[PDB]
DNA sequence: ATTCTGCATGGAT
DNA sequence: TATCCATGCAGAA
């Protein structure tokens, strides 16, 4: 059958999502909008392969903020090294139609 | 000291 | 006023 890549969003990596802590935060809307709904705080495991075929492994999950929710991925600093990734590069997130599968990439900084 | 958690804050807009 | 995510920041180990 026929195949296509569609674009779901990106994240332009900051200090706290490029270094150490290993969560990288995501926007609400953006989480909401493009992945698995979930309904507890500590939400599911969530599979990305990218496109030198590699499986990665992040619970995708949040928090309690304010009335709302705040969105992270955890578990992301191996992912970051392996793709030489600093504070300033962006990463961008891409589901496979038909069929919804979750892939990646990233590129580096505007400089 | 250190890393991991689980939020809460407040700066940026 | 409001929104909300980058970073703070305390337990707990
Ligand atoms: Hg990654």
């Amino acid at each position: 059958l026929n195949l296509n890549i569609v674009p779901l969003f990106e994240k332009t990596l900051s200090a706290s999502d490029a270094g150490r802590i290993g969560r990288l935060v995501l926007p609400k809307a953006c989480a909401e909008a493009y992945f698995p709904p979930i309904s507890q705080s500590e939400g599911i495991p969530l599979k990305i392969q990218d496109v030198r075929g590699r499986e990665w492994t992040f619970q995708f999950r949040y928090w309690p903020n304010n009335n709302s929710r705040m969105y992270v991925l955890e578990g992301v600093t191996p992912c970051i090294q392996s793709m030489m990734l600093q504070a300033g590069d962006t990463v961008t997130f891409s589901r496979v139609d038909p069929g919804g599968k979750l892939i990646m990439g990233s590129r580096k900084a505007a400089n």
